[PDB]
């Protein structure tokens, strides 16, 4: 009830710019707030990159087990998993899991490289019907989050539709969809974001993101108790380049959405 008033009031109180897109798969209804504005994706772009490698593995049948060299020069700003394997190798499956569940930025860059560069991630988006997503840069510069810059952005509406296709539809093969869902459900970084605004009995798979301009993001597939799943994108960015993160705003948006159902 009064969901637009509530989302607008949350945004005004926060001082920033909030983007929300919900898909309720029980009845195909949607809730949108700035659903067609571009937002910097930051680490949420890793879902597209992992899904694109999963799609490649549908025809390169051993691709996920292929070793990839991790060198000291490859390390960037946040490499919790890759730093354990420097001067050795990690498989593409291990890199996908590290990128999704620990938000390892070196693992992300290896996914991007496997795909031929950022354009290869965008090409996969286009191949599954997403005409809005764009990846332009590698880690860490994809997180600059400069206002008005279209690089490394998407809209909430597009990314909710794509996450639905990837996790509940048929953009990926059956086994690969299940693998993506398993990875998202095992995310380690999400308890303060969308999940925090939902009843604890519901099951969530998600991927968070953060960047400059206090950018605080989360994209999630949600299995409520006793009812069909939801897909929810909450993107948030702020006026000051050095702004603090606001995961509480994402949780509040999810809480508003959960009471309106
Ligand atoms: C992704 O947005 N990033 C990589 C890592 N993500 O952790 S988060 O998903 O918990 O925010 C650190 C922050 C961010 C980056 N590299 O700036």
């Amino acid at each position: 009830s009064a969901v637009q008033q509530k989302l607008a009031a949350l945004e005004k109180s926060s001082g920033g710019r909030l983007g929300v897109a919900l898909i309720d798969t029980a009845d195909n209804t949607q809730v949108l707030y700035r659903g067609d504005e571009r937002f910097p994706m930051c680490s949420t772009s890793k879902v597209m990159a992992a899904a694109a490698v999963l799609k490649q593995s549908e025809t390169q049948k051993q691709l996920l087990n292929q070793p990839v060299e991790i060198k000291p020069a490859d390390l960037v700003n946040y490499n919790p998993i890759a730093e354990k394997h420097v001067n050795g190798t990690m498989t593409l499956a291990e890199l996908s899991a590290a990128a999704l569940q620990y938000s390892d930025n070196t693992a992300m860059n290896k996914l991007i490289a496997q795909l031929g560069g950022p354009g290869g991630v965008t090409a996969f988006a286009r191949a599954i019907g997403d005409e809005t997503f764009r990846l332009d840069r590698t880690e860490p510069t994809l997180n600059t989050a400069i206002p008005g810059d279209p690089r490394d952005t998407t809209t909430p509406r597009a990314m909710a539709q794509t996450l639905r296709q990837l996790t509940l539809g048929h953009a990926l093969g059956e086994t690969q969809r299940a693998q993506l869902v398993t990875w998202l459900k095992g995310n380690t970084t999400g308890a303060a974001s969308i999940r925090a605004g939902l009843p604890t009995s519901w099951t969530v798979g998600d991927k968070t993101g953060s960047g400059d301009y206090g950018t605080t993001n989360d994209i999630a597939v949600i299995w409520p108790q006793g009812r069909a799943p939801l897909v929810l994108v909450t993107y948030f960015t702020q006026p000051q380049q050095n702004a603090e993160s606001r995961r509480d705003v994402l949780a509040s948006a999810a809480r508003i959405i959960a009471e309106g159902l």
